[PDB]
């Protein structure tokens, strides 16, 4: 009666589009895929001032999505046997060998357990001998692997790491070997002077421009701009790991691999992974400010479920992102904007349309 893309559009109006009025959010990019078949929607502007409406060329900052990029790199290898996740950064890094740094391992590092790393690195640290001289001076505080705190510095160490077991800087493992293993085509740590014309601006509180600040350990920790078409891919790659080459297929199996719990919240690599179904309050308590900026005690996965869901969250200054997946009703969505709004309303929202799409 109504073609599915207008049903689809639909939903993404009645769910989306009032949070652009809502917030005094310039622009947004929200995509769904289902069955392999993409639909990207696409609201408001990418740049105020320039009076440029955002579509499929929009490049937007992903923030803490970001995250997801530096665990499939993990994943990738690991599996061709460049790492393993029990190692210590010292056996790559080796000016930390024999530093207390060195008795936390890659896994820990990449899920956020060292202990004693908080959500940024100090103001002063920004030089790459700073970020070296924080790691050699840095000593343990709670039991290392036994308290999630939610830390850029661990998960950009654990990415350091990575990029040195691959003998290439961090920046050219995603944009040589990761993005393109996923065929994503205008995805950047380092968005080139010819894609300039395409960056949005970022909107902060006060809807003034901005763009994200260099920072120590940036790229693997928030330092990656997309498209909405790539993130589709994205999550096509997610949805469908079997129908890409072996080594890019067990990486992304291996992001999908849960390590702990946080009450209902698995901590897969970079992915926050649900049993599914999963309430809207599951998905919200995710991200409460008492599990995503305060040390959190974890323990041992003692329910496995068989069918899951996966999701995560990312802000810069000026820039909100949210990714879902659900593999059992090979379903996600990709939701970009450039300002922020409140985690909870980016998951209320994708929650209400993939629960309501037929
Ligand atoms: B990540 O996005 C955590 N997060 C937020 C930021 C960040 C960085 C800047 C900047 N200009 O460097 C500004 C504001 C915020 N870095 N890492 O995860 P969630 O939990 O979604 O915030």
């Amino acid at each position: 009666n109504t073609p599915k893309d207008q049903e689809i559009k639909k939903l993404v109006d009645q769910n989306f589009k009032p949070l652009l009025e809502k917030y005094d959010v310039p622009g947004m990019a929200v995509g769904v895929i289902q069955n392999n078949k993409k639909y990207e929607m696409y609201y408001g502007l990418q740049s105020v001032q320039d009076k440029k409406a955002v579509n499929s060329n929009t490049i937007f900052e992903l923030g803490s999505v970001s995250k997801l990029f530096t665990a499939t790199a993990g994943g990738y290898a690991k599996n061709k046997g460049k790492i393993s996740f029990d190692d210590t950064p010292g056996k790559y890094w080796k000016e930390l060998k024999n530093t207390p740094i060195d008795q936390v391992n890659l896994l820990q590092l990449a899920t956020y357990t060292s202990g004693n790393l908080a959500l940024q690195f100090p103001d002063e640290v920004q030089t790459d001998q700073q970020v070296l001289t924080f790691f050699k001076d840095w000593k343990p505080k709670n039991p290392i692997g036994e308290y999630r705190q939610y830390s850029n510095p661990s998960i950009g160490l654990f990415g350091k790491v990575v990029a040195l077991s691959m003998n290439k800087p961090f920046d050219q493992v995603l944009e040589k070997t990761i993005f393109p293993a996923l065929g994503l085509k205008h995805s950047y740590v380092n968005v080139p002077k010819t894609q300039m014309q395409n960056y949005a601006f970022g909107y902060n509180q006060e809807n003034q421009p901005i763009r994200v600040n260099p920072g120590p350990l940036d790229a693997p920790a928030y330092g990656v701009k997309s498209t909405l078409p790539d993130m589709l891919s994205f999550i096509h790659a997610n949805l469908n790991p079997q129908k890409y080459p072996t080594d890019i297929q067990r990486a992304i199996n291996e992001t999908h691999q849960g390590r702990y719990q946080v009450n209902t919240m698995y901590q897969a690599l970079g992915w926050e992974e649900f049993s599914y179904p999963a309430t809207l309050q599951t998905l919200l308590d995710s991200n409460s400010e008492q599990i995503v900026m305060k040390p959190n005690k974890v323990t041992a996965i003692s329910k496995e479920p068989s069918v899951k869901m996966y999701h995560k969250t990312g802000s810069t200054s000026g820039f909100g992102t949210y990714v879902v997946f659900i593999p059992k009703e090979n379903i996600g969505l990709v939701m970009l904007t450039n300002k922020r709004i409140p985690n909870e309303e980016r998951i209320k929202a994708a929650y209400v349309v993939l629960n309501a799409i037929k």
